[PDB]
């Protein structure tokens, strides 16, 4: 037949060979000062952590009230070996030159990472569902529908608005949901016209949201409820730049997102669409 | 109205800052010998590059034949900067225990990765579609069709037969690509029973390689075959890896999975199942 060759996970044996490496070198070398050299050697490389981390506080300082709410930030800047920098740092002292060093290092830009290490971050994380699912909505549904409805919107003689809401209830109704939404009619791939007490509108829900919802109340496997919520800002960030590039689609469109009535949000979109086309 | 709160990609100001922390502390400390122990010690952190490189050689043994074809796995092992290790081991000679301390660093594990790192490998890099795809396969698509196909294979008196083409073209048809195909009849969402020459069976494609069909022949977005084959590969791997813990679907699929007739493949996966029903 056809034998498949696929690749599979990484069983984690340079980490044993490295082990094995060091027993070797540590033996030979074996065949009461030096330890101290060592040590200080070690906090020496473990310095550039806390330099990394003073310059990481430093790009982060300005997504607080966006991205952090202050205790989020220092969790996040250094790595989680903490009590380690420090305590080497005091059992070297009790030197600058080695800062000017990390410095030298970290501002060039010579730690490249190798390409065994991205495709070990690629496939190590499960949790990149925004990109796929951007795409997936993009080519499976907009590119199709999007430049047959203003044919639809000529015969039926606008264009297109998509729901993005980064909560997770997405089965309110337009009708049952908001109170001032009328149906009308359809556009011959459902498309419902509406009209909000007092002016028309074609409006649609982002559909793969919906996939958000279910990996999170069917929980077969884990998931939580901020990862649900960055994963749909993702999302809406992957749709928006894809969509800013959009060829085609450059008029036939314009995204709304929220978070928590509601019509009165797709008022004021109306009302800004209205006065940009003046 | 609700002003939307969403992050922002990165502009790339902990370079900068980390210069001006190195020109300051470079007019400090200088307000002619020193730059060969500042060298030296340079060469002495580039040294762990050299080992990591080692070690990543010695897990990437293993996947030759299975992933890089021998120049690729050189390639791929260590960074791209490989003239600087090198050459700087030879400004310094021209030490035994700095290969000891970095050896002590990347066994022990102490080089964890930070958040802010994550997140910017996470947004960063757009070629992660394989998960979304999986997930988005799963969910909107098979959790709903599989339970009810045994329903309807009584009323017609097996289990789902999902293709995987690893290759590009999707939209070659069972009865057109295998002549010994004959159709059979539906099931009340295209279920097409099948016959090969002879024996009956329920075929259907994986829809989202089309997706990866489009990304690539459209060209409005860049993308690559090998990009392609190694998204698809992912895909194989993650739909594989899901619907083994899928909690009620554990019998009633099997994927098959094949590269480029192509019915005796199907002859081969029925008899091996029939086999496994002995």
């Amino acid at each position: 037949p056809a034998r498949l060759l696929i690749p599979e996970p990484r069983a984690g044996r340079a980490r044993h060979a490295a082990c094995v490496l060091l027993a070797v070198c540590f033996v030979v070398l074996f065949l009461a000062p030096i330890i101290r050299s060592v040590c200080t050697q070690l906090a020496a490389l473990q310095l550039g952590v806390l330099l990394k981390g003073c310059c990481c506080l430093a790009e982060e300082i300005f997504h607080l009230h966006s991205r952090h709410h202050l205790w989020q930030v220092l969790c996040s800047c250094f790595p989680p070996r903490w009590y380690l920098a420090l305590l080497l740092v005091g059992g070297s002292a009790y030197l600058t030159l080695s800062c000017l060093c990390q410095l030298l290092v970290l501002a060039l830009g010579l730690q490249k990472l190798s390409a065994v290490e991205v495709s070990e971050l690629t496939e190590s994380s499960k949790k990149n569902v925004a990109h796929g699912l951007a795409w997936s909505y993009y080519i499976g549904y907009l590119k199709v529908v999007l430049p047959r409805l203003k044919e639809c919107m000529e015969e039926l003689s606008w264009k297109l608005h998509i729901l993005v809401p980064l909560g997770c209830d997405i089965w309110d109704d337009l009708e049952k949901a908001d109170s001032n939404i009328q149906y009308l009619a359809d556009l011959p791939y459902k498309h419902s016209l509406y009209v909000i007490r007092l002016r028309p509108c074609v409006l649609e829900f982002a559909s793969p949201l919906q996939t958000l919802c279910a990996m999170s109340q069917d929980d077969c496997a884990a998931f939580s409820r901020e990862q649900r919520l960055e994963q749909a800002r993702l999302f809406y960030r992957s749709l928006r730049d894809i969509l800013g590039s959009s060829k085609e689609c450059a008029g036939l469109y314009r995204l709304i997102a929220y978070e928590e009535f509601l019509s009165g949000l797709i008022l004021w979109h109306l009302q800004q669409q209205q006065r940009e086309e003046y």
